[PDB]
């Protein structure tokens, strides 16, 4: 049967966190048609590693930046490579997924995306999307505890997918997010999360500022050297988790958020992510932003949005932010824990984006051929400026004030007018990748 | 200890199977400098899947086709993406590999390439390359039986690497091929080879022509549908082998070469591979050659070269051709066992290569931006024409005579002037991939 949940219809004036100009007339009709087409026709995964379908991210991010119909059609066409036929649904499997032991058994298999999508659309039709998200992520059932680790997989793509669904209150996009979460292949991060949380809750680990834990990752050779450059998309599974899981779990346990610390922890994790992006530069080289660090920033807006949900308990919001900052240490390790310095972003002189304000940068981004990452990082940074309003740089907050926009300018300047493979550096700590980057 | 084996130096006038025009003066000096740089500086593997370094293949194929110094420099620059720093050697690991248990225990790990390379350069320094190849591939030890399955891994890359070292009698390149063979990640093909051979030698399985075995693979839904499109580089491991290993082993067991049948089996396996490339076209679509089928043809020249080695028993040459023809069914299944028809190559009208002969096509290939696959497929097809001279098309030989050059023209026409990702179709049996191909 046709589910009401399957129809993705955005209506009303809500146009995204970090929005400035409203999209001109016609854009919402185009967004609705393309979002529905993508929902119905395309899989979540188009290849076995780094294969996340970004179509919904690119569309909603371009809409939030005030893009027109033509800018949404551009976003959609730029992500043609991400768009492959959705897998056939087995309705027998969908019925069996209501059994939580079968639900757990079938997780972490990419080919199950469409089965979990039909399952979550059916559950959301019956119970409403808020009730289903609480049940399957926050209820502390065996299934929800697995799902919560899965939510951070693949450099935060399930958190992003679910985040957009929550942000726009789109029940069928919430279903995509939960199905993405269930089906994502495992990087062996669940035991890292369990180990670090068990140490953090023991009473025996003193909390430390996140910026000091990045330094501990770089300064601990066994963690720093765990990932290998040519492990590429499996640096986390085969390197950081395979060689140094216990070691990095002991570092991550020191990131602890007190019951009044939610807003400050979102600012701290977002600031340290931005610091990684801006600060991992090399003398004599043009500015480049690390692909993985960019994901630490693009995902950060969804922590701010989750933090504002009235159907979610403060203790769950705090747990999300703790796990996110802990996994940011893992992605930092996976880029070979590059030296960070605040001077790079402080001293950066914008090129293509010089003299622009946010409105002008937003408009430049809406037309730039891209898979959605430029629109996502620029929006997360505009939003970070709002979240962190009145917070200045300090020993624990490495980026703030003018730094949020300066990083958005750097991201634009270092990616615009390049083919997608030249845009982002695929691990800033690996000396060899800088031999392929332009000298000043 | 500097080894004599680590020096790669081609001298004399041997310029490769299928060679026509001699390279002009300066080419040999350029080849020797680039071959040595690649041998010394670069790993065999630049990413975890489909990450084979083709530099040696591209240089030696362009040289065989009569390329100039500038054609060799282009081939080398075009394979810059394949060229990443060689892994550090652990000399204590190299000493331990003398123990057959430790040798076997460390196999199938990409990161051990440089450790196996040093090991094989040391063994070849002591015993000569022929004795080391017999010991580690053909001696029937536990290690050699494992190595022999590994030789066909990753669509025949270890076989190609070793084949060029044997072809040019380059001890250091033979070392490259054995080390590639040892280190290559496993696709669970070793048990396929074991199950198919056991059935073939049981006396319970009547032999059948290879063309009927391609047909049986397509006509058996369990085998044809085992691989999924979005499994990409792991279709064999996670699809054909994961779902249908026993089923396809039973089909492959029917390919059986009699004691005088070596030359006919090389022609039959090469003709069926060429038929896959030429024959898997679609109505209303421009011609495109399947990437994996192309490997089934590029590797074929090395079966012919191995067949002419006086140090290798006839039984071992026959065993190579049986295993290769059997794994060709697995690669056909991995591309979703497309319908083949002899009309496409018979009716094909050359476009860019219209009116060229072999010498003009060779010259056109030497200058074409490419990673080495075009040079390799055109050389294999010129050689196939010599191997199969006087053999006409039949019920069991689907491609012959003018078909070899016609397919070479099709490969040039369908790849020239395109960026690398657009050159070859990544699984001709998947209908969806043809929606991205140009209409006639
Ligand atoms: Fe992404
Ligand atoms: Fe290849």
């Amino acid at each position: 049967t046709v589910l009401a949940t399957s129809r993705l219809h955005i209506e009303g004036d809500f146009r995204g966190y970090g929005s400035l100009d409203k999209s001109p007339p016609g854009a919402l009709e185009t967004l609705n048609r393309l979002m529905q087409n993508n929902h119905d026709e395309f899989d979540m995964f188009w290849r076995p590693d780094a294969g996340h379908n970004h179509t919904a991210h690119s569309l909603l991010s371009v809409y939030a930046l005030g893009g027109s119909s033509a800018d949404l059609e551009r976003a959609y066409r730029d992500d043609d490579p991400h768009q492959v036929p959705i897998g056939a649904v087995d309705h027998s499997v969908v019925a069996s997924l209501k059994d939580p032991r079968i639900f757990i058994h079938r997780m972490q298999r990419l080919d199950q995306y469409s089965n979990y999508l039909r399952f979550f659309e059916e559950r959301i039709e019956a119970r409403g999307w808020k009730a289903v998200v609480v049940e399957y992520l926050f209820s502390r059932s065996d299934a929800a505890e697995a799902m919560l680790g899965q939510l951070f997989e693949g450099a935060y793509h399930p958190l992003i997918q679910l985040g957009f669904g929550i942000e726009f209150e789109l029940p069928g996009l919430v279903a995509e997010g939960l199905a993405h979460c269930a089906a994502h292949d495992a990087a062996n991060i669940i035991p890292f999360f369990q180990k670090a949380e068990k140490l953090a809750k023991s009473g025996s680990v003193a909390p430390a500022p996140l910026v000091e834990l990045y330094k501990e990752v770089r300064d601990t050779e066994k963690i720093r050297l765990a990932a290998k450059m040519t492990q590429g998309p499996v640096r986390v599974r085969d390197g950081v988790m395979g060689e140094a899981q216990d070691d990095i779990a002991a570092v991550a346990a020191k990131f602890q958020v007190g019951p009044d610390g939610l807003k400050q922890a979102i600012i701290e994790t977002t600031s340290c992510a931005a610091y990684s992006c801006g600060g991992a530069q090399r003398p004599g080289k043009v500015a480049k932003v690390d692909f993985f660090f960019m994901h630490m920033v693009t995902s950060s807006i969804f922590l701010s949005i989750l933090a504002r949900q009235d159907w979610l308990e403060t203790e769950d919001k705090i747990r999300l932010v703790e796990w996110k900052g802990r996994l940011d240490l893992v992605w930092y390790a996976a880029s070979s824990a590059p030296a960070l310095d605040r001077k790079w972003l402080e001293q950066y002189q914008p090129t293509l984006s010089a003299g622009m304000d946010w409105r002008a940068l937003y408009r430049a981004v809406t037309v730039e051929p891209d898979d959605g990452h430029l629109a996502k990082i620029v929006r997360s940074l505009k939003w970070a400026e709002e979240e962190a309003k009145g917070v200045e740089t300090s020993e624990t907050i490495p980026v703030a004030g003018s730094g949020w926009f300066k990083l958005a300018q750097m991201a634009y300047d270092s990616t615009a007018h390049l083919p997608i493979p030249a845009k982002w550096i695929m691990g800033a700590g690996y000396d060899f990748l800088w031999t392929r980057v332009d000298s000043l």
